[PDB]
């Protein structure tokens, strides 16, 4: 799968909230351009003299993510965080030379990442009471990924001792991006676990923090909360359920080539960090099916 890298496989069936920390630096900003970020504002021009009602946001930067020795006692999880936005993205991962300056920054940094924004998404890995995962089809107008298979996510907007409220930001938002979208009740789902952070090679090499969220609601009532919001409630243009028994062998079906990058990183995690029994009795032949 080239389109889809791991960057970090979280221990212990994923990490919670408690357990990471974020240093958020200019040290893990983007560097200037070679030949200025005159490159970026001429990009934003143009596409504001097409679309003038298009808006700037703020975005996290991911820079690095250093996890501890595995079994240790206190924090386990380090991420390096800047910032970035909504317009460094579309004048470096989105430009057409986006491959040009992952070899620039190669050369001038040892870094193919130093010249991209690299803003930060999150996903999740949705599962029902009745062991299902939800999935979003893309509608077919959308410039990136058009007409793909997706999971519930986003890009969050910035607002240890600022860390700590940074780390709280990304889970709430996970849950407010499942909220949004599939319109389920804040109250019918877990706190999140993160599984780990997986890169879009076709986006210039992007990250997204994948997470677990267990919801109290069954696929129907899913579907019934989904639907009730109407056309305009959700930018996704259909809902549907894989059986958690069938999500193990996605990446041999057929609908493994509609899933976008993002998605497909959510479910490599889900299926190597929830999945993936350890223990004699989830390991037994007749729970764990050979092939
Ligand atoms: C793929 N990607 C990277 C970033 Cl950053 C974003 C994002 O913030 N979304 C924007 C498209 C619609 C308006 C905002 N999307």
């Amino acid at each position: 799968d080239p389109e889809v890298t791991l960057l970090l496989q979280c221990p212990g069936g994923g990490l919670p909230q408690e357990q990471i920390q974020a240093e958020l630096s200019p040290a893990h900003d983007r560097r200037p351009l070679p030949g200025g970020d005159e490159a970026i504002t001429a990009i934003w021009e143009t596409r504001l003299k097409a679309q003038p009602w298009l808006f700037d946001a703020p975005k996290f930067r991911l820079h690095s993510a250093t996890l501890a020795p595995i079994g240790s006692r206190g924090p386990q999880l380090l991420l390096r965080l800047g910032l970035t936005s909504y317009r460094d993205f579309l004048g470096t991962n989105w430009s057409s030379s986006a491959a040009w300056l992952r070899q620039q920054g190669a050369t001038d940094w040892g870094d193919t990442q130093a010249y991209l924004a690299d803003p930060l998404g999150v996903g999740a890995a949705l599962a029902t009471a009745d062991d299902f995962l939800v999935f979003l089809r893309r509608s077919r107008q959308v410039a990136e990924a058009p007409g793909l298979v997706d999971v519930p996510g986003g890009h969050p907007e910035p607002q240890d001792l600022a860390g700590q409220l940074v780390v709280h930001e990304l889970f709430s938002s996970v849950l407010q991006e499942i909220c949004d979208e599939v319109n389920l009740p804040l109250l019918t789902l877990s706190q999140p676990l993160l599984l780990g952070i997986a890169r879009n090679e076709t986006s210039a090499g992007r990250a997204s923090a994948e997470f677990y969220v267990q919801c109290s609601l069954t696929s129907e009532q899913v579907r019934k909360h989904y639907l009730s919001g109407g056309p305009e409630a959700h930018e996704s243009t259909g809902i549907f359920f894989v059986e958690t028994q069938n999500v193990r062998r996605l990446p041999e079906t057929e609908m493994w080539a509609e899933l976008c990058p993002s998605a497909k990183g959510a479910i490599i995690l889900y299926n190597r960090v929830q999945g993936s029994p350890t223990g004699a009795a989830l390991g037994s032949p007749a729970l764990l099916p050979p092939l």
